[PDB]
């Protein structure tokens, strides 16, 4: 039983009429969906949780529908959001829709027969829907009394200064209708999402009964968090131009022990048997396994190898294996960086990079043999960089002591 | 000062930025509007209060716009309504729209130059409006925190079983946008309505500022009520719903505590004439005659001179007993709603007509009441208990009016 398997990974927050869903799942392939709103040019790690859950259902033989909210992204989901969001333009949302659709696509199989993935966009039905049609055909089925009692919008209905527009309050009807629309178009009988989506999902379940006299189900995944109560993603984007594969990999390497086994369950396709065996062995490595799996999953074999090669070069101080693209990752977000004019001396580099507070202090630090230039020791306080030390004519990696790095990017 | 004149008739509940509105009114003609939703095939007396107020503004030189809610009638106004209304069909609402627009038209002047009245319909702009456009362009300007606390809908938001749909909750936004539309299309700067419309009006004022960067105003008329606290069922303007006779009699029977206020609300008599009529009644030493004046004015206004003459002829014939002056059309007003009526098969005796009309409990009782000379047939006394009606007594071959005592009537409609 797939629900039982997901419950064992800790991937089930809530599920509607669970016994019936397990029976329908047991009978044969179902169509299911999860929606993703375009509120940025990329998804982050949080979005990856239900995205991989769509693939977990596909691996079990079910048909995943990945919806991108071209219409809902023009409205804004208020669910457990403390503040009203500014509206985004139609041009910006369309740009984001395209980027998200393309980012989701490699996570699912679009060519595996009957259960092949389908990309959907709710702008296809809301983009031309008349307002009186929406209010009469959809709105009459929604009770404002029940809407104001939804946990997701309750904290917004106490004081107007921390309030909600009619625009964001109508959001629940759009996602509610999306479920009914996918049920009629594709026979979708299940919607998944994170726990904040519970109220938007149950509205679609109810609306599908009222509009199409069909029974549909809901399943939420817990919102993934760190055990120490801090905010998850200290954000971690899927786009390599926002979070480099190296930074992505390092985020996983540095997972706390209290989080590492839970993260392996949420973010990898490793069996529950191997994760438990990995946990027992360490009680009498997991961060390394987690980093390898998720980095290869998001950034591919090439991405994982670049992240490992950069990590190794920084640990060893030997930079010969680094390519120009590797240095681009370091400058982006890998190590602290400073832009400098060619001709600057070593003292000025240490001051401008904030590795040293003054030229006088930097002189003593250099003379003490604390500084490396591309991994090589340089103890002449009066030194000027050689042209060959400007790797790819652009980069020079400084290190103070055994671990304090700074990348000089030459103008 | 038009606002002050309306305040003296008791026709002003609330006014936004009153000094600025009075200054705008004194500068020259303005364009104003009032909306009427199609929830029935006719307007009633309540709807007549703001409709006549549109005419009062027109008489002062202003330009009235009478909007009929082709779109809003497909949504439903929840304002101060205890229960959620069922949605009406597009075909039914269209039929009602046509009937209401035609019923409204004779009350305003459509041919008096620059301030000629205009007929409008909000279906013109909502019929082709996309949902994302409405939600973004209009909806972003509305706070749900403020909406749920509006007096017109707050009572609906405590019991789920006695609740409000998103459909009816969205209504305030539609009427709000209508004011922005009429401001842009016709330079409408004022909306009037009854006091239940205050919140729908102020939403339009705020939205016009946000969308068109224009200053507009609101003025409400008090909801006309009775002094005894009872409900002001309905008295319709359509003669096929409320006959001119019944309409006239409703005004005749106005309570003394209500008659002068009703003159101010429902007629175009000057405040000086109404005050002189109250003064005369206060010093006459007899019962008031103002009800007669009110009945003549409003019946002539709504049903014309012909309607008034029919109501008076029917009243006079019932009072005199002599029905010779009654036409077939007059008897049809009586059968519709003038007096209680019963359908009976020709051949029924007087005793059975008294029992079936519920004028008597039994034939045995009917026998004694007939013998006591308490029964009239078409105003003529009939004291024979064993009497059968004559063919000549079935007026126009199908009407006989029975009366027990001085006022217990029943029209027999012969089959
Ligand atoms: N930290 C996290 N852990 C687990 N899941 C997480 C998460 N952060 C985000 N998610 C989930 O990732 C998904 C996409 O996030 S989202 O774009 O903010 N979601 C939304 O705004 C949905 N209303 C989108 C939507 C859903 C269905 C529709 O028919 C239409 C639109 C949601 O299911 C959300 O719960
Ligand atoms: N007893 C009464 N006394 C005085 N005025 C009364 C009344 N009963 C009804 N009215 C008024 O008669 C007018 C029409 O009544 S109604 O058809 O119920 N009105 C409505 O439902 C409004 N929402 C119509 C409307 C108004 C403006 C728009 O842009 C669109 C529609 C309103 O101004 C109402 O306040």
């Amino acid at each position: 039983n797939l629900i039982k398997q997901l419950q064992e990974r800790g991937l089930v927050a809530q599920v509607t009429d669970e016994e019936a869903l397990a029976e329908r799942l047991a009978q044969g392939p179902i169509a299911l969906y999860c929606g993703f709103d375009p509120t940025a040019d990329s998804l982050h790690l949080g979005h990856l949780v239900p995205l991989l859950c769509l693939k977990r259902f596909q691996q079990a033989g079910h048909k995943p529908v990945a919806l991108v909210g071209g219409a809902t992204g023009l409205i804004g989901d208020p669910s457990f959001k403390a503040a009203e969001r500014k509206l985004n333009t139609e041009e910006t949302v369309q740009e984001w829709v395209d980027k998200i659709r393309k980012q989701v696509a490699p996570f699912l199989d679009f060519d595996c027969g009957e259960n092949s993935a389908i990309a959907a966009n709710n702008y296809d039905w809301f983009g031309n829907m008349n307002v009186l049609t929406f209010l009469r055909d959809i709105g009459k089925h929604f009770s404002v009394n029940q809407m104001i009692n939804k946990e997701a919008v309750k904290q917004r209905l106490n004081r107007e200064d921390q309030g909600i527009s009619f625009t964001e309050f109508s959001y629940n009807l759009l996602q509610g209708y999306d479920f009914a629309c996918l049920n009629k178009q594709y026979g979708v009988v299940l919607q998944i999402g994170g726990s904040d989506q519970w109220g938007n999902i149950t509205s679609g379940i109810d609306l599908t009964r009222r509009l199409h006299q069909n029974q549909v189900f809901g399943l939420t995944v817990p919102l993934i968090t760190k055990a120490d109560g801090t905010k998850f993603g200290k954000a971690v984007w899927l786009d390599p131009k926002k979070t480099s594969p190296y930074k992505f990999y390092q985020f996983w390497i540095n997972t706390a022990d209290a989080d590492v086994y839970r993260f392996l369950k949420f973010f990898t396709f490793m069996s529950i048997e191997e994760i438990n065996a990995l946990e027992e062995e360490d009680k009498n490595r997991a961060q390394y396994v987690l980093a390898e799996q998720v980095t290869r999953l998001v950034h591919g074999e090439e991405g994982l190898q670049a992240a490992k090669r950069i990590t190794e070069c920084l640990f060893s101080g030997s930079l010969s294996a680094l390519s120009e693209a590797d240095f681009e990752q370091l400058a982006q977000d890998g190590v602290p960086m400073v832009e400098m004019e060619k001709g600057a001396d070593l003292m000025q580099a240490l001051v401008d990079s904030e590795l040293q507070p003054s030229r006088g202090q930097a002189r003593k630090t250099i003379a003490s043999n604390a500084i490396t230039i591309n991994g090589e020791k340089q103890s002449d306080p009066e030194y000027f960089f050689k042209e060959e030390e400007r790797l790819f004519g652009r980069f020079t990696l400084l290190r103070r002591g055994k671990k304090n790095y700074c990348l000089i990017c030459w103008k």
